[PDB]
DNA sequence: ACCACGGCGC
DNA sequence: TGGCGCCGTGGT
């Protein structure tokens, strides 16, 4: 209210900015703005005024920082009330709700935005006193990984584009081939895209059976979850669901992706955002890589079309298993721990102990309901989806469910254990304090409760999972930047990273043991590591 | 253009 | 298998 002061502002103000767009890379920086105890400096020029700032604290910090990179200067974002909001409740994910949240409101003046990015803070971190496992996951973890994602964000990284356009003609090809099939099977052409057109063929022109219902409009389902159903009913059937399939990956991951590549570097920029998931894992957007399919052959071929630099080399690391790795950790259960210790396969013991046969004696297709069962436990998988997935009677799938928790009595005490403090506390936390409120655990509803269910004893292990990596990323980077390598890519659990060919070997080492090392857990942390030309080939 | 929606990937 | 980023469709 009181005087705006001249540009530039004194030493520690909170930065408000507007962009022309929401991707900083590609943006213009339209407005700079600081604000310190509650006076407004206004930028003249935008991009000089960037040169006058040591650190970027404020809402959106890490934007701000990575359209600095953009333009040669290192800005390191600081403080974000954004980071303490998300902590304090991980279902604050924009600067428009937390506003609306905590007090202010989010505007689109660059002064404004700056001074409610004091006040948030302040505000925020009052919120925050005496809770210090939160505190420390801010200062350890949030705070210090918002600069090493403007790296990732501003670094960006090379699509094979020769590569891109021949797997593109080959999916292009075996699409039409697809659709000319079902046209002849309908007897006409029709949009496949269009879920009405296809209700009208399949449901009154074929009089094939509807199953499910659509949420809202009332409609006869063609969703997946019916025509799988449907199999057997009609030969179209199977054509439509290859399609889909094909479709979705050429439009989501082939069709789009060189249009991301940035007129300025020659590289794709994918934007990654610490303040999105219920869990604390990393979200990615343009392209979105934790949907990049991960059975399908389909989806080793994207993979590919991210490649090295020439003379530098792609180093991919996965922490494997980590989720089983953590339950164990969590649950205590010394049958699960001990696999772990005895580095051996652990579906193969898994499936030893529950069928109660030596390790030898597992064949592959006990192995299989192993591993189904590890991680239908995990996620909450139904008796009735497992009968299915094996394809066993749904009786056999129960009894199945049940020998696993005869042979890991104290995950099914774990599971229960958590479900109890949720009830009571009214969320669930990770090994590290990350906190998820749960307050549907205590609905009318079964459908909803069960998914509230799931969610209260998913979090603790995928928000754990999680903070280890970006603990990780926290203690590689310093460590990679003085080597001349970079940090490129991360999704689910696994981190990729650039060196040139003559320190890759060497880089590859040095991740592995702080990635192995970042954290002591019941159980060791395994790290699978790879080096190659490109994403698919790194991967092994 | 905007939007909600079905459908699908994790 | 299991909240949301993603696509194309169809209503303004």
């Amino acid at each position: 209210a009181l005087e705006e002061a001249p540009w530039p502002p004194p030493e520690g103000a909170f930065v408000g900015f507007v962009l022309s767009r929401k991707e900083p890379m590609w943006a213009d920086l339209l407005a700079l703005a600081a604000a310190r105890g509650g006076r407004v400096h206004r930028a003249p020029e935008p991009y000089k005024a960037l040169r006058d700032l040591k650190e970027a604290r404020g809402l959106l910090a890490k934007d701000l920082s990575v359209l600095a990179l953009r333009e040669g200067l290192g800005l390191p974002p600081g403080d974000d009330p954004m980071l303490l909001a998300y902590l304090l409740d991980p279902s604050n994910t924009t600067p428009e709700g937390v506003a609306r949240r905590y007090g202010g409101e989010w505007t689109e003046e660059a002064g404004e935005r700056a001074a409610l990015s004091e006040r948030l803070f302040a505000n925020l971190w009052g919120r925050l006193e005496g809770e210090e496992r939160l505190l420390w996951l801010y200062r350890e973890v949030e705070r210090p990984l918002s600069a090493v994602l403007a790296h990732m964000e501003a670094t960006g990284v090379r699509l094979d584009v020769a590569y891109l356009r021949a797997l593109s003609l080959e999916v292009a090809e075996e699409i039409a081939r697809l659709e000319a099939e079902v046209f002849r099977l309908a007897g006409h052409p029709f949009n496949l895209n269009s879920r009405d057109q296809l209700e009208r063929v399949l449901f009154d022109e074929l009089g094939l059976p509807a199953i499910g219902k659509t949420e809202k409009t009332g409609k006869r389902s063609t969703s997946a979850a019916v025509l799988e159903a449907l199999r057997e009913a009609h030969p179209i059937v199977e054509k439509i669901l290859q399609y889909r399939e094909l479709t979705k990956l050429k439009s989501t991951y082939i069709d789009p992706l060189p249009d991301l590549i940035h007129p300025r570097t020659g590289r794709l920029h994918t934007r990654f955002n610490q303040t999105a998931t219920a869990t604390g894992r990393l979200s990615s957007s343009d392209p979105n890589l934790q949907n990049i399919p991960v059975r399908t052959p389909l989806g080793q071929r994207i993979r590919r079309a991210f490649i090295a630099e020439e003379g530098w080399l792609l180093v991919a690391l996965d922490y494997s298993q980590i989720e089983l790795r953590v339950l164990a950790h969590l649950s205590g259960d010394e049958n699960l721990i001990r696999v772990f210790q005895e580095g051996r396969d652990i579906h193969t013991e898994t499936a030893s102990w529950m069928f109660g046969v030596p390790r030898e004696a597992v064949d592959p297709l006990m192995r299989r309901a192993a591993k189904t069962i590890n991680f239908g436990v995990l996620y909450g998988m139904s008796a009735h989806r497992l009968s299915q997935e094996l394809a066993i009677p749904y009786e056999e799938a129960q009894a199945f469910i049940e020998r696993y928790f005869q042979s890991f009595p104290k995950v099914r005490a774990w599971i229960e254990k958590t479900l109890e403090e949720g009830r009571r506390r009214g969320y669930v936390e990770t090994l590290f304090g990350r906190r998820r409120y749960v307050p549907d655990l205590e609905a009318r509803v079964k459908s909803v409760r069960e998914a509230a269910e799931r969610m209260a004893f998913n979090m603790p292990v995928q928000g754990t999972a999680a903070d280890l990596m970006k603990l990780a990323m926290v203690k590689l980077f310093p460590r990679l930047e003085e080597m001349g390598a970079r940090m490129l890519l991360q999704v689910h659990d696994e981190l990729v990273l650039e060196a040139p060919k003559e320190r890759a070997e060497a880089v590859a080492r040095l991740a592995k043991e702080v990635m192995e090392g970042v954290y002591p857990l019941a159980v060791p942390l395994e790290v699978e590591v790879g080096i190659g030309e490109d994403w698919l080939s790194a991967k092994e």
